[PDB]
C-alpha cells in the first residue's frame, strides 16, 4: 500500500469546530521537574479537552497536551499480518490507558467521502477512513500516517478517542489494556468506521468474533 505521509490533518472542506475551548484547570504544579501535571480529575481531562498552554497552571508539565505536541509512542512497526495484509505492532510494552498516536488524514464532508467512494474508491479491496463529527471523516485512502495500517478486531486492545484540541475535534489512539512487546495493536472499526456499506470479513480470530465489520 502506497501513500502520502503527512504530519497533521489536511482540511479539505469542512471545519470540525468542538464548540468549546478548553478553558484553565484546577491542576496543582508539581515541584519536582521530572513529575508530570494535569492527571487526575483535570477538568479539561473530565471531559475529552487538551490543556491550552498559553494558561494550563502546570506549563511544561501539563500531560494533557498530547495531540498538541504530537507525542506519538516511538516503538511501532510494520509487518505482515496473517490472512489479514499488513499491520502495526508495538516493540516495547504499552500501558493501559497510555496515548499511542493520531490518526491523520483529509478532513472530508459525508458527501465528498460518498463522491470520493464513487469516483475512485469502488475497486478497492481495502479501506481507510473514520467518523470524526456530525457527518465529516477522516479520510486516509490517499494521506495519513502509520495509524491507517491499525487492523480492525472484535476483541481490541486500543480504542479511538474523539478530543477537543484548541477548539478543534481530532482522533487518537488509546490503549484499552496492557501489551506486551509484539503485540498487534487492534480496534474496533465498527464504532468508528463510516456507515455506507463497506462489508468486509472478519479474522480477528476471536473466540466470539462478530464474522463481519460492520
Ligand atoms: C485501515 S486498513 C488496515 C491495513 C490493511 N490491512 C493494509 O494492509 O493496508 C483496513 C483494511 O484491512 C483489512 N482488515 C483490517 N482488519 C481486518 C480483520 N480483522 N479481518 C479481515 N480484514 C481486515 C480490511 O480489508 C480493511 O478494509
Ligand atoms: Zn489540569
Ligand atoms: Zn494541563
Ligand atoms: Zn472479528
Amino acid at each position: 500500500g502506497s501513500y502520502k505521509k503527512i504530519r497533521s490533518n489536511v482540511y479539505v472542506d469542512v471545519k470540525p469546530l468542538s464548540g468549546y475551548e478548553a478553558t484553565t484547570c484546577n491542576c496543582k504544579k508539581p515541584d519536582d521537574d521530572t513529575r508530570k501535571g494535569c492527571v487526575d480529575d483535570c477538568l479539561n481531562r473530565m471531559i475529552f479537552a487538551e490543556c491550552s498552554p498559553n494558561t494550563c497552571p502546570c506549563g511544561e508539565q501539563c500531560c494533557n497536551q498530547r495531540i498538541q505536541r504530537h507525542e506519538w509512542v516511538q516503538c511501532l512497526e510494520r509487518f505482515r499480518a496473517e490472512e489479514k495484509g499488513w499491520g502495526i505492532r508495538t516493540k516495547e510494552p504499552l500501558k493501559a490507558g497510555q496515548f499511542i498516536i493520531e490518526y491523520l488524514g483529509e478532513v472530508v464532508s459525508e458527501q465528498e467521502f460518498r463522491n470520493r467512494m464513487i469516483e475512485q474508491y469502488h475497486n478497492h479491496s481495502d479501506h481507510y477512513c473514520l467518523n470524526l463529527d456530525s457527518g465529516m471523516v477522516i479520510d486516509s485512502y490517499r494521506m495519513g500516517n502509520e495509524a491507517r495500517f491499525i487492523n480492525h478486531s472484535c476483541d481490541p486492545n486500543c480504542e479511538m478517542q474523539k478530543w477537543s484540541v484548541n477548539g478543534v475535534y481530532r482522533i487518537g489512539l488509546y490503549a484499552l489494556k496492557d501489551m506486551p512487546a509484539g503485540t498487534e495493536l487492534t480496534y474496533d472499526y465498527n464504532f468508528h468506521s463510516f456507515n455506507v456499506e463497506l462489508q468486509q470479513l472478519c479474522k480477528c480470530g476471536f473466540e466470539k468474533c462478530r464474522g463481519i465489520i460492520g
